[PDB]
């Protein structure tokens, strides 16, 4: 690429596995939003918490793409895997699944970042730090927060809703 | 009538049977409101959302009833039934109760669309679309949400009063 | 009830049979509008007159039924009789039957009056003195005075046209 | 064509035939409209009234012809046919001739709905429901409202007035 | 006294007596709210649900002898006793005192109006109507609701936590 510049292989191709693992992350909150949805679960909070999240998720991914492109690297696209449930359980359930989600993410970055610092491309660290590393410590930081509320919740029914009506 | 077309007697006598169905369906509503206006019962929420039922029930089938003289149709009323119940327990038995009679009505309208198909109605079948169909869909998937978190929150007097303050 | 005192079963007793009566007025009127709506009628003022008579009518049995719980009176619904007549004549016959229906209602509420006064429920007095009593007693003045001037004006067709026209 | 799919020659043509019907009628609104501008007739209601709807039928044949190049048929144009007649007589007269056009147009718009569901063509019977068939039910209902209003007006010089005058 | 019209010194002497019962209900309520302010107790809407009602009472009195005076009587005052109760429990044992003394107040009014009606008193009854007695039905409406949602909440602690934040 005529504008390539200091932006190794390794890089562009860890960029695409990102790509793929924020769009698989967009595609199990878009699961984890629409179990919310049933008339069976039926908890409106929770199913716009996880639909919020697809959404930043899928920015994410334009983001790289984005970054990808302005560095001169190339986009390559692989199959997006299914999430890994049909059924997401109770909202504990659920933001547990979250949390791990997150933290899987949050590790990719790490990687990202360490793969960018051997490689010494500090326009890559740069956009790591100002574009996700601390939206990630954020959102976990938030979902932990919940998840020690949801517990303390737990009359399970009871608990489920009030913290739906009350948190979400 | 001079400008009745493609309009069967049979479609005329299933509106004026409709019709009949609406109206029974908004008196059920009323007396379900008024039930939980009572001092002995006092769920103000549980109260508006029947008596909004109530409201809308009526207004199908005054459209109903304006449809069936644009048609050239010709109203005719019959004597209404009193409700099923003079009371109607806990929320959960009245929301109940209206899942039941909206599936009745939705089921009506239905065999409404079937009987409009068989006669080549197609005015009917976009009437029927256009102001009914996703109506009764929307509003008993409100109602099953209702009832699962209902359900969820059975310390049953506290459920039923934190749904009634929180949900409705 | 918690809540009752001065208020005797007579009066509860007859509070609801008011409210059926209300209802049925109510149901009289819808059949009265719609009659006036048929593409062989086509009389849009009159049809807009009697359809706000039935809001009316419902109104007041609204009213009755909040009345009847504020007292600590347990409402009890009954069958509704369909109007006395399928089609309506001349806007004279429909004006006419229409004050014969006002009067029995107006009969209705002195009789509820009476019993009140000799149950010593002053309470009810001042109910049916503020929200029925005058209504009453000005629908009928105009209804008197529509009367007059249909009546006048039978060129039958011809003034029956004027009279929605100009005064409807 | 290609973006042509799920289009039968046979509803092409018969929306070509419909698009002459529709000009032909607003042809014969524009001729209506005129008779009644005549210093001999002198009717401005009544000249208003089928000017606007020779407007609606031309807009009509428009909406027709756009749909036929969104579904890639392609428009054919035949010569049109002068009006039924000259002179038009009574606004009686003309609201007659008005209605029975009105019934032609809307069993058109029938035979060309039966046409499409024997086709299986959903995306036409959309646009029929969507933009015609209940526009033709409403168009009717109004004119047999004021066919009844004149005939009852018919001192027919006086009710021809009256009618121009109150109504249109 | 010079504007002294057909208002007996029955009358007179029971007015200063009603005069008497709601400065009396007054201080009760004011005793409530202050209970309810205690550093031990701490429910910030009972509390103010009772001092409203405090206020409401004097104002009762004071319209009472504006119209002792507009109808040529003379106001005479008497001791007034301090209320029932130095504590009040809980929410429920408060707001069950509350509409027993709401009833006691009732039945006070209802008295004066026989007493008025016995001495053909009309503007007495006219100012009973006009001022009190729908006032008293709509209160004891509303503690009657109260009532039934508080024996609804009784995890006794947890629910009058509830009702105060939620209802009151
Ligand atoms: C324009 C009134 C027509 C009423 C027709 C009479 C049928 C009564 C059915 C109950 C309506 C309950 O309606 S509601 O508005 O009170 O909920
Ligand atoms: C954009 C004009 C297309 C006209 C097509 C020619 C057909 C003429 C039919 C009369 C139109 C009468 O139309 S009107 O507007 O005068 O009432």
């Amino acid at each position: 690429s005529q504008i390539r510049q200091n932006y190794s292989t390794e890089v562009e191709a860890a960029v695409n596995r990102l790509v793929n693992l924020y769009l698989r992350a967009s595609y199990t909150y878009l699961s984890l939003g629409f179990y919310f949805d049933r008339d069976d679960v039926a908890l409106e909070g929770v199913c716009h918490f996880f639909r919020e999240l697809a959404e930043e998720k899928r920015e994410g991914a334009e983001r790289l793409l984005k970054m990808q492109n302005q560095r001169g690297g190339r986009a390559l696209f692989q199959d997006l895997q299914k999430p890994s449930q049909d059924e997401w359980g109770t909202t504990l359930d659920a933001m547990k699944a979250a949390i791990v989600l997150e933290k899987s993410l949050n590790q990719a970055l790490l990687d990202l970042h360490a793969l960018g610092s051997a490689q010494a491309d500090p326009h890559l660290c740069d956009f790591l730090e100002s574009h996700f590393l601390d939206e990630e410590v954020k959102l976990i930081k938030k979902m932990g927060d919940h998840l020690t509320n949801i517990q303390r919740l737990v009359q399970a029914g009871l608990g489920e809703y009030l913290f739906e009506r009350l948190t979400l």
